[PDB]
């Protein structure tokens, strides 16, 4: 033939990026999370969009909450990735350092995927302290930057870094947190105790048994699996659900 064929459907194992190329990017929430009245952000956000009662409710884990400082990407992206993670976990660090940046480049930056963080501290006192510090950073709109700085500092650590207050403060500075007095206070006091307890209870109610864990659209993935696996699941989910429209009733 003296023509360029239009792409036709292939078995999913050889479909490449057909899913994402046919998907419709989200156009809302591109400027990040919506602030509270005082200009800060709601760092008490956790949990699902709605209670899950059965496997049919799997999409309920994705909040799509425009006020959520723990989310990156369009609030109306056609695919959401819900992540359960621990700041002391080396598999969580590896996913953040090695997999997340390609997902940002290929999908999140294009409006195709939203990634939402959920706390699941499994590693004891340093993990809980890190999660409190993460919420303190989120209150000032710097969660993603704080998270990236913390995990970058763990890039060569095969165990737990055992981070403490001075470490969290450095990551906050790296992240550009403006009010360090508020950060240091909220990273240590009772501000986020209740929400962190509730977030852990929520994850345990789903049966999440280790970190990191992901719900990619409708599919569960446990652990820092190879980047290529996340890509295949993302492409499959985007082929199945190429568009998202916020319900008018909301």
């Amino acid at each position: 033939t003296q023509a360029e064929k239009t792409a036709t459907d292939l078995p999913p194992g050889f479909s490449g990026k057909a899913g994402s190329v046919n998907a419709t990017p989200g156009t809302k929430g591109l400027d990040g999370p919506t602030p509270l009245a005082d200009g800060s952000f709601d760092a008490t956000i956790f949990g699902p969009a709605k209670e899950l009662k059965s496997a049919d409710d799997i999409l309920n884990v994705h909040r799509r909450n425009a006020k959520d400082p723990f989310a990156v990407g369009a609030v109306d992206a056609p695919l959401v990735i819900t992540e359960f993670s621990d700041f002391e976990c080396p598999f969580c660090a590896r996913w953040s350092n090695q997999t997340e940046p390609t997902l940002m480049e290929e999908y999140v930056s294009k409006g195709l995927v939203r990634i939402e963080w959920n706390d699941l501290p499994v590693n004891g006192e340093h993990a809980l302290a890190a999660a409190k510090a993460g919420r303190a950073a989120a209150a000032q709109g710097k969660f993603d930057e704080f998270r990236k700085a913390l995990f970058e500092a763990s890039r060569n650590v095969s165990g737990h870094p055992n981070n403490t207050l001075k470490d969290f403060e450095r990551f906050a500075r790296n992240a550009g947190v403006k009010d360090m007095e508020r950060f240091s206070r909220e990273a240590q006091d009772s501000t986020y105790d209740e929400v962190l307890a509730k977030a852990a209870d929520y994850a345990h109610g789903l049966g999440v048994s280790g970190t990191p864990a992901f719900v990619v659209g409708t599919q569960y993935i446990s652990g820092a699996q190879p980047t290529e696996e996340f890509i295949k699941v993302i492409e499959s989910e985007l082929k199945k659900s190429p568009t998202f429209s916020t319900p008018s009733s909301h």
